[PDB]
């Protein structure tokens, strides 16, 4: 199932920039095999720098389900979650994270050398004991390979 | 001007608690002594565990201004802000943040130990550049007392 949702995600990514709503990220939100939220990034869509795909996917996962938390639900992330989408995740008690590509693959087109300490788990202050899974394999491949196919086509931010 | 807009940024999170939106948590978001943005917490209003003081400030000045970046703008926070609001900050571009409580106030009346390395200095992966001032004095009784006279007025989350 981790393989369809990261799939999922990382064909919400090609969409979203595909219609300008922002870069290639997405974010995939999931109840037990049920999928809560499916998005992108918003960026350039909402002009909202904070409309990452992990930040538009639980905004629109706790409207959908009434709840400000969202501990029964995992989420997928095309891409490794930034310092603010990984602590928007543990804001939203999600219990599971899965992504594809790492940072450095985002990185290597020009976006901001903006990791999360607590995904890395290279903090003083911050800790997590979030489960974390980095996706290996076909999926992973597919996900890194995002970068290099849409970096012509929107605007860097 | 300091003290004006910290002392706002706490008079918007004992608005906030008093009118259930959420949280004893407030932002002002100026340019140059004039207010983009005065907001406080909006997590139990917008059914939104994003919705901090901070990021929907943030939102807003950047909805008043039309673009994703405020690098001429600088955001006061009554408390200390969290990993998810200091990552907004950064992807704001904001050139400068004054906080008025330390995260340790919040988490002694029962908010959780979620404490941004790269606000304190530690942070590995995450280095922030833009100006960090904790206020002294009566900026920071202001913000400290906000949480002993909220204590039992607000839902938690
Ligand atoms: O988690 C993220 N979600 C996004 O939508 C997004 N859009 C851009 N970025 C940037 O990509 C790098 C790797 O996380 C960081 O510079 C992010 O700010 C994002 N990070
Ligand atoms: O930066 C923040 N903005 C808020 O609105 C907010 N509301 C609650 N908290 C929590 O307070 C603690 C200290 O930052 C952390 O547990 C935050 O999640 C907040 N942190
Ligand atoms: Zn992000
Ligand atoms: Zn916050």
């Amino acid at each position: 199932s981790d393989h369809k949702f990261l799939t999922q995600a990382v064909e919400e990514a090609y969409k979203g920039v595909d219609c300008g709503d922002g870069g290639p990220f997405g974010a995939v939100i999931v109840h037990n095999n049920e999928v809560v939220a499916s998005c992108h990034n918003m960026v350039l869509k909402y002009t909202d720098p904070t409309a990452h795909a992990e930040v538009t996917a639980i905004r629109e996962a706790c409207k959908k389900l009434n709840k400000i938390e969202l501990s029964e639900c995992e989420i997928y992330a095309s891409c490794e979650p930034c310092p603010m989408c990984f602590g928007a995740i543990h804001l939203s008690r999600l219990k599971r994270l899965v992504y594809g590509a790492k940072a450095e693959a985002a990185i290597a087109i020009g976006f901001d050398d903006f990791i999360a300490d607590a995904l890395r788990g290279t903090g003083v202050y911050q800790k997590s004991s979030l489960e974390i899974k980095k996706a290996d394999g076909n999926g992973a491949a597919i996900a890194e390979q995002v970068f290099q196919n849409t970096k012509e086509k929107f605007r860097l931010y």
